């Protein structure tokens, strides 16, 4: 009904990962795969959007749509390439880009890890295998001169849910994904990944810079048909709540919101044949991120809770505009209803490759993927401008009270 300004220092912006966007990561885990005899991985990564150059470009246009922030990726694989021997260069290079956001105007959230490791820890066995914490918490205060200036927030594991379900595929050798839902998550990786993630806030804090430290979450909006409540719960608990169960003594939480899955008493349902879906194969659902807040809210408590990634899979960018007006309405009303929220993140900046794919345009920015010319959609002219502003816009739709 009413619009809601911006809570005081609202972070305002996009989010990217190195994979996604720089191009020639090749000393990865993914890159390996992507190459790999047997790959399922439809499209290799290749030189993606070229951030490893073009980042200054991106952070212009970011910066002059009239957005105030900007979360991107530090990359392991590029930091220790090879184990022990920790690359000096790319740790400059990522310090150029903190420093270059700062320049332009751009406050930067610094993501230390986003799903990719180097090959050589994936070759040793992974997140479960020794000295896997020790090795993080390594890498994290290796990156201490990235970070010890001019950061206020730091997400240390991207989507620790995600990791543990793909952990979960390895072990048992699953290629397929259920029609809904996720698969069971491998239980050692959830326990190493919160192990890690703990050493790391460590790390962080340990710089006495008053980084904000936290991790973000893959929500899943699991919704309970009536009477399948305790299957609902059950269901959820290795899959998302007990990463948000972790973040309890955290500074900030991370939500990421794209849809949601019904649970009736049998389990995951898929969306139904006839509902509106997007380039993912998911169901269009604008509403995801308000229920998103309020289950990550009531989980974690009073821990601060930032959007670090929302949107949508489309070629239709009026669509991607109705899907934010609808986005950004819950978080007004989770605002207005008291929860702690500090910042909006969209998903993502630029079109990017969305692990195996580079047909799902996720981007407020389009890239042509032969010149890499950046064109900004209409979209990100008009949630940029909200930077201006400070102010969230309501649909016209009548709330209860
Ligand atoms: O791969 C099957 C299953 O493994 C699960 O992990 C188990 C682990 O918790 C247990 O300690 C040991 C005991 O030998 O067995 C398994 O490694 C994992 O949580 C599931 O995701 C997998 O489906
Ligand atoms: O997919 C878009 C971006 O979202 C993230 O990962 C999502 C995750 O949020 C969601 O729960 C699952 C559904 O199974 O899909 C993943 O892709 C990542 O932050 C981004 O890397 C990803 O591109
Ligand atoms: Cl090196
Ligand atoms: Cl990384």
């Amino acid at each position: 009904k009413t619009p809601v300004p911006f809570p005081e220092g609202f972070l305002w912006g996009a989010s990217t990962a190195a994979h996604q966007i720089e191009g020639n990561n090749t000393d990865s885990d993914w890159w390996v795969k992507e190459h790999a005899a047997g790959t399922h991985i439809a499209e290799p990564s290749l030189d993606a959007c070229d951030s490893y150059h073009r980042w200054p470009e991106d952070m212009d246009l970011l910066a002059s749509l009239g957005f105030t922030d900007y979360r991107f990726s530090v990359e392991w694989a590029r930091i220790e390439p090879v184990e022990g021997h920790f690359s000096r260069a790319q740790l400059a290079h990522y310090r150029r880009m903190v420093e270059g956001a700062i320049e332009r105007g751009l406050r930067p959230m610094v993501t230390l890890h986003h799903f990719t490791v180097p090959q050589w820890f994936e070759a040793r066995g992974g997140w479960t295998a020794e000295g896997a914490v020790e090795l993080f918490a390594r890498y994290v205060a290796a990156c201490a001169p990235v970070i010890s200036e001019g950061v206020s927030h730091v997400c240390t594991i991207n989507e620790p849910n995600m990791i543990a379900v793909m952990a979960g595929q390895a072990k048992r050798g699953d290629n397929s994904f259920p029609p809904a839902g996720l698969p069971t998550p491998d239980d050692e990786t959830t326990a190493a990944v919160i192990a890690a993630h703990h050493a790391a806030v460590k790390e962080v804090r340990a710089l006495d810079a008053g980084i904000q430290v936290g991790w973000t979450i893959a929500n899943q909006v699991y919704q309970a048909l009536p009477g399948a409540e305790d299957v609902t719960a059950a269901y959820r608990h290795p899959r998302e709540d007990v990463f948000i169960e972790a973040a309890r003594g955290d500074d900030w939480i991370g939500v990421q919101s794209y849809t949601r899955t019904r649970i009736g008493p049998e389990g995951p349902i898929p969306a139904a044949d006839d509902v509106e879906r997007t380039l993912t194969t998911w169901e269009y659902y604008p509403t995801a991120v308000g229920e998103a807040l309020r289950h990550t809210a009531a989980v974690v408590g009073d821990v601060p809770l930032i959007v670090t990634g929302n949107g949508i899979a489309t070629a239709d960018d009026s669509r991607r505009v109705d899907y934010y007006a609808g986005a950004l309405d819950e978080v007004a009303s989770a605002l207005a209803d008291g929860l702690d929220i500090r910042g909006y993140l969209a998903w993502s900046a630029l079109d990017n490759y969305e692990w195996g794919t580079y047909k799902a345009t996720f981007g407020l920015i389009a890239i042509d993927w032969e010149t890499f010319e950046r064109t900004p959609r209409d979209s990100a002219k008009w949630l940029g401008s909200l930077g201006r502003t400070r102010e969230l816009p309501r649909t016209a739709a009548l709330e209860h009270h």
